[PDB]
């Protein structure tokens, strides 16, 4: 674990991480697909092998030794607001397994269902909130990474009011 694990933000591609394993933000087809999804089949395409899984659930493939986490979030076009949120926890719980089995001392991780899968909503709280839930009782340090500027003040700002 990390000697005093913490969370952190970051305005960058989550292809160019710092830490120990990564989340993409997948589809649940294992498909390219686009956004975050398409940096990480770029950077990490031998994880996309039988990487298909369904929503709500993560799987991890690793690409050499480094190991990539298909979280697959909810489309809140498809979904009702309350299985939607409800698939939304889920996902996020799955990770927090994956993460504790893989043993890693860090993880980057996207903010899940908040840009094409968001159906046109501002999800930041809710999908942050549900991130902490699952996390805060991992021992990994966690970089959430994000690309609006925005965004980057309000994580921020959630992450420090936790102090
Ligand atoms: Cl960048
Ligand atoms: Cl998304
Ligand atoms: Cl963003």
């Amino acid at each position: 674990g990390a000697m005093a694990p913490s969370y952190r933000v970051k305005r960058m591609d989550i292809a160019k991480n710092d830490e120990e394993c990564v989340v993409n933000a997948a589809n649940p087809r294992g498909l390219p697909g686009d956004g975050v999804c398409k940096a990480v089949y770029k950077k990490w395409p031998e994880s996309f092998k039988n990487s298909a899984t369904p929503v709500g659930t993560a799987k991890t493939v690793m690409c050499g030794t480094y190991p990539v986490i298909h979280a697959v979030g909810p489309n809140f076009s498809n979904y009702t607001e309350s299985e939607g949120d409800r698939e939304l926890a889920a996902a996020y719980r799955e990770v927090a397994k994956e993460v504790t089995r893989l043993g890693v001392n860090s993880v980057a991780i996207p903010l899940l269902s908040t840009g094409v899968y968001s159906g046109g909503k501002d999800r930041l709280t809710q999908s942050l909130n549900h991130l902490f839930t699952a996390m805060d009782s991992t021992d990994a340090d966690v970089v959430i990474y994000c690309r609006d500027k925005e965004w980057e003040k309000k994580i921020s700002e959630a992450i420090q009011m936790r102090t």
